[PDB]
């Protein structure tokens, strides 16, 4: 049993495979699957509804929503 929160608890150990699914990514996957947020996915997890992604593709300026 080694229990203890100190240093760093994340997910994203190695980016080369998925952050999800931690499986494994292609030279060209690696590059595609990267996402703005700062976490890389597969070719199933890489879109940002897939992981919920943080980030906000709607920027660019800001207008009224509700009509
Ligand atoms: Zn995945
Ligand atoms: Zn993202």
């Amino acid at each position: 049993g080694s229990s203890g929160s100190s240093g760093s608890r994340s997910k994203q150990k190695s980016r080369r495979r998925c952050f999800q699914c931690q499986t494994k990514l292609e030279l060209v996957q690696q590059e595609l699957g990267s996402c703005r947020c700062g976490y890389v996915f597969c070719m199933l997890h890489r879109l940002p509804e897939q992981h919920d992604c943080t980030f906000d593709h709607m920027g660019r300026g800001s207008g009224p929503s509700s009509g």
